[PDB]
């Protein structure tokens, strides 16, 4: 029988996106769908809505916080020093949320964040589903039962290592464990340390999935399921669905002036902004490996517009070989042209995938967050489908040759760290787009929740 699921994901485009991806999946199979999201957002995601009488968007106001910009809707929309007071946002959409689940009586509610929910659910009869979209990798690195007995006791040094009982092994820089061992204590959203806010999650909710595969996330899942005691499924990869909207034309124009192969794509998604010198040393280093390149940035920390912060003389040299770009493009559909030869990604989780599933060689390029530097380790030294752009040890920062230098190696053709790579990647793709892999992991994905509303 078919089950009637509600989506609360996170206000980012991030979540909302392959929330829906899934959506459509789930429609596709009969389920109905109630999908809660901020309310001017609604009509960008209309474009991914493959089954309207199916999928319903139901819109919230997002409530004033003190220190919120105003009309703000997603993470998007402010800085990322704001992004607590968004939590603080969401936690208080409890009003209209309890409002939403008491007239649309879904049997299932997938969530993000929102610890305070479980308790409502459990009153309604409605099981919770906290899903991530994030790696199970970095949830069992930091949000393990063993590192929150540690409490303030975690220091960056115990973060240099896994937890006991963690299932794989790589290596974290000094600087990027002590990202981890200060960021965890900060009040993200109501006074909650963004630690403790999802462990309460985890330890609340009826049950947990993750965006995944046996073959991949597997070991992680199973090591969440050991610790916490609760089923821990898998979705599947969210192969990205096809969107409404065709290319812009703009972009399918000017990308197909390029030979095949030979483009640069680089993108670090939609929330961040990086230091100027960064932003320099990124743009001189794509600048000296001579490929046309396509850069989709937001102006640098202080700077209002891409061309008052551009290397001096930048633009006159790069010609028509080169744009950068600070607006929302259709990234999942340029990384289908065959232009793209090299994806340079901040390894959030939906730009891997989208990566993953195409022929494009990839670049880590990591910012400071657990989840994108957990899945650039698992990409460059696990599945060893990318080339890492080396930071210093303590300062986290990038050279422009560091950048060259990684462009270059998956670029050449005769070189065999970037024949290696190239070759992981077309293992990969083919696991993930297998005909059978995907709809067997929702075949197993759906089985678990009509057991878990049984
Ligand atoms: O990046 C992280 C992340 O997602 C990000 O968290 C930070 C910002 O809010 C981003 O928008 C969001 O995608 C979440 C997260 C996501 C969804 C949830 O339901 C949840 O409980 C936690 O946990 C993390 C835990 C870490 O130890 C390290 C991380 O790096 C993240
Ligand atoms: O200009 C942009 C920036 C991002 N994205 C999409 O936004 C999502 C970004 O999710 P990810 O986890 O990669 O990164 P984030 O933006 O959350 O840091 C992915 O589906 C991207 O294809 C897009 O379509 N256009």
């Amino acid at each position: 029988s078919s089950l009637h699921i509600a989506m609360f994901p996170w206000f980012a485009m991030g979540h909302l996106i392959p929330y829906l991806h899934l959506s459509n999946k789930l429609a596709k199979r009969g389920h109905k769908i109630s999908f809660f999201t901020p309310k001017k957002t609604q009509t960008k995601l209309e474009q991914f809505n493959l089954y309207p009488n199916l999928i319903t968007f139901y819109p919230l106001n997002v409530p004033h916080v003190d220190g919120l910009p105003f009309g703000a809707e997603t993470t998007s929309d402010v800085a990322i020093s704001l992004g607590p007071i968004l939590m603080t946002a969401m936690d208080q959409t409890q009003n209209q949320i309890e409002l939403l689940l008491t007239q649309l009586k879904p049997q299932i509610i997938f969530f993000d964040f929102v610890f305070w929910l479980p308790k409502i659910t459990q009153r309604l009869g409605i099981k919770s589903f906290l899903y991530f979209i994030i790696n199970p990798a970095t949830i069992s690195y930091t949000t393990s039962p063993p590192r929150m007995f540690e409490a303030e006791n975690l220091t960056e040094v115990d973060l240099m290592k896994p937890p006991k009982g963690y299932p794989t092994s790589f290596n974290l820089q000094s600087h990027e464990a002590k990202h981890l061992a200060s960021t965890r204590k900060i009040e993200f959203g109501s006074g909650i340390p963004f630690s403790v806010r999802s462990y309460n999650c985890l330890s609340l909710t009826d049950a947990i999935g993750f965006k995944g595969c046996r073959e991949i996330e597997g070991p992680y899942v199973d090591y969440l399921q050991e610790q916490f005691g609760k089923p821990v499924l898998l979705s599947g990869p969210v192969l990205p669905e096809q969107s409404k909207t065709a290319l812009d034309e703009k972009w399918g124009s000017w990308l197909g002036g390029f030979k095949d192969g030979s483009l640069v794509y680089c993108a670090l998604g939609s929330e961040l902004k990086l230091k100027q010198d960064q932003f320099h040393e990124l743009l001189l280093g794509l600048e000296l490996t001579g490929f046309p390149f396509l850069a989709i940035l937001k102006p640098p920390v202080g700077f209002e517009t891409i061309e008052d912060a551009l290397p001096e003389g930048f633009k006159e040299r790069v010609k028509e070989k080169g744009i950068v770009h600070s607006g929302w493009i259709q990234q999942q559909l340029i990384l289908e042209h065959p232009s793209v030869g090299c994806f340079v990604t901040h390894c959030g989780a939906g730009s891997i995938t989208e990566g993953l599933v195409n022929n494009c060689q990839m670049v880590l390029l990591p910012q400071l967050n657990g989840d994108y530097i957990i899945n650039a380790r698992i990409m460059g030294r696990h599945l060893k489908v990318g080339v890492e752009v080396k930071k210093g040890e303590e300062d986290g920062l990038f050279t422009k040759e560091s950048v060259y230098e990684a462009v270059k190696i998956v670029m050449d053709d005769e070189n065999e760290i970037g024949r290696e790579v190239r070759s992981n990647h077309t293992k990969v793709r083919n696991l993930l787009l297998r005909h059978d892999l995907e709809s067997s992991c929702l075949d197993t994905f759906c089985e678990k929740l009509q057991e878990l509303v049984s």
